[PDB]
């Protein structure tokens, strides 16, 4: 028995039913990619394309990355040239086939980038209809990450797009708040979220940087801006450990395209672990148990026998072996890639774009920089109870909202009761 929908979550999937092209919104922690699950469930699957912005985003609903769906290279080629490439096999009969296209974590969709695929699909489908007809079912939040993009120009958010209203017509919001079951949290972040940090706010989240987040030997994920950062952290501190280094080497479908799974999975061709290394399990294995994707854990010892598995202790007291996992990777035009491996990262250091739509326990950040729009509460958004959270140097300056986002949602608000 699934859980029960809320009423604005079963507008949102009376909508999809009714074939409307939808956009749905809301904070953090809402369960948009919940519900893209649950849409998911009650589609026929022919025909019906899940995708995400990113490749952490897009695994969460079992889907691919839009980039690997749309099959147009880089998106920065001429039109013409991307029209060719989306032409190729198993492309094509990708863009021809969908009927239904989720898109979730679309904040990092840029508006040129959604122009590009808009052509696009109208050109390979032959459909003069906005987006060639195809029913479009999308969802984010753009007071989270903001968008990227692969040329040099500063991006535009993707409802700046000149065919957005006319793609996604009707926008639901869902407004309560799942992940965090503290009003008083709720609400802290809630402020965040719209830039508006009061005396109270600042005091709260300073107050932080006194929380013990960790367990007998586990200790606080911190949060950091780039990868470059999260990499030293993780190679120092395991290095520093005095135990032996265990290996445990990955086994993919085609072990020359390693580089192409690496990008889109959260374990590593060869992992290293030692007593006392941190690490993040990177499947659920249980929920009832608490090992769930994001759980934060400590290598406690390794198996005698056989490959030496590593035993991990768990923030929530659960002590388990941990076994080989596999994943597959929905690569472009239909290829699929498969790499086994333990379902263990390090995990003294990830990047906030790496939390991406995650659920977290045991954080630090350092919040005293500028920050991308959006980032600050991303990183604070990710933990579900507040004493898992360690916030240092708290400055508002961190937290920015980009103004183009507070518009376009007081614009959508404005004919709305509440
Ligand atoms: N109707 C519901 N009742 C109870 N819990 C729910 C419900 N809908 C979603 N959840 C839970 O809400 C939590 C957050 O869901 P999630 O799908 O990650 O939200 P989200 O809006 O996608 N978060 P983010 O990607 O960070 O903006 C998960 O633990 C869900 O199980
Ligand atoms: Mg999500």
């Amino acid at each position: 028995s699934r859980m029960q929908l809320s009423e604005e979550q079963a507008a949102v999937l009376r909508a999809v039913l009714k074939g409307q092209s939808i956009f749905f919104t809301g904070s953090a922690g809402t369960g948009k990619s919940y519900l893209l699950k649950r849409i998911l469930g009650s589609l026929p699957p022919t025909g019906t394309v899940a995708t995400a912005s990113t490749g952490v985003a897009a695994c969460h609903i079992g889907g691919t990355t839009l980039h690997a769906f749309a099959g147009i290279g880089s998106g920065q080629a001429p039109l013409a040239q991307c029209v060719a490439l989306a032409q190729r096999p198993g492309v094509r009969q990708g863009w021809l086939n969908c009927q239904r296209l989720v898109i979730d974590e679309i904040s990092m969709v840029e508006a040129d980038l959604f122009d590009k695929l808009e052509a696009v699909a109208r050109a390979v489908r032959q459909q003069n209809k906005p987006f060639g007809g195809i029913q479009l079912i999308i969802c984010g939040d753009f007071l989270q990450l903001p968008p990227v993009t692969k040329g040099s120009q500063p991006p535009r958010f993707c409802f700046q797009s000149k065919s957005w209203k006319r793609c996604v017509p009707v926008t639901l919001e869902l407004t309560k708040v799942w992940r965090q079951a503290d009003q008083t949290f709720i609400s802290l972040l809630q402020a965040v979220r719209l830039g508006r940090c009061s005396d109270e706010v600042t005091r709260q989240l300073q107050a932080t940087a006194s929380h013990k987040v960790g367990r007998d030997g586990i200790v606080a994920t911190r949060l950091c801006t780039h990868q470059d950062d999260v990499a030293l952290t993780n190679e120092r501190r395991l290095q520093e450990l005095p135990g032996k280094v265990h290996r445990f080497e990955a086994m993919d479908s085609n072990p020359e395209l390693a580089s192409t799974l690496d990008a889109q999975c959260p374990v590593s061709q060869l992992l290293q672990l030692k007593l006392g290394a941190q690490v993040m399990l990177v499947k659920n294995l249980s929920v009832s148990r608490g090992l769930v994707n994001g759980a934060r854990g400590v290598v406690v010892g390794f198996e005698a026998e056989g490959r030496g598995l590593p035993q991990v202790r768990f923030l929530c007291g659960v002590t388990e072996v941990i076994h080989a996992d596999r994943w597959t990777v929905q690569a472009t035009g239909g290829q699929l890639l498969s790499r086994q491996q333990l379902p263990l990262q390090l995990a003294w250091a990830m990047s906030i774009h790496k939390s991406q739509g995650m659920t977290l326990d045991c954080v630090e950040i350092s919040l005293g920089r500028v920050f991308a729009s959006g980032q600050a509460y991303v990183a604070l958004s990710r933990a579900r109870s507040l004493q898992g959270l360690r916030v240092l140097d708290f400055d508002p300056m961190a937290v920015r909202c980009d103004p183009r986002v507070l518009h376009f949602y007081a614009t959508l608000r404005r004919g709305r009761s509440l």
